[PDB]
């Protein structure tokens, strides 16, 4: 029905990060950010994917 | 005494812009795809342009 605010949100994150990351279409790696920064693992103790230091770390030794 | 953060990667990512379109030197028309990357506008409701879909499209409309 919906997409939701929550993808409103990661998806359009992505598309912000292409002017930060300098590129007209929206890599994998850039939706790979947006969806990191909302991602999480709803357990009582929370858990995560590494945080943005090591996405990108490993964002800018591919490609 | 700045050019901002913008024109600095503006004009730099023009010439990111001839890199992608294998051109010997900055056109105006990278300038323009350079904007249309970093291109937002301050306003409650930002103006922005496409990140750049429509300006490749738009250079082939160019003689």
């Amino acid at each position: 029905i919906t997409p939701s605010y929550a993808l409103g949100k990661v998806l359009q994150d992505a598309a912000k990060i292409q002017k930060q990351q300098k590129d007209s279409f929206i890599a994998q790696d850039h939706i790979l950010f947006a969806l990191f920064n909302d991602s999480s693992i709803q357990q009582i103790f929370k858990e995560a994917q590494v945080d943005i230091e090591a996405i990108k770390q490993q964002a800018l030794e591919l490609r």
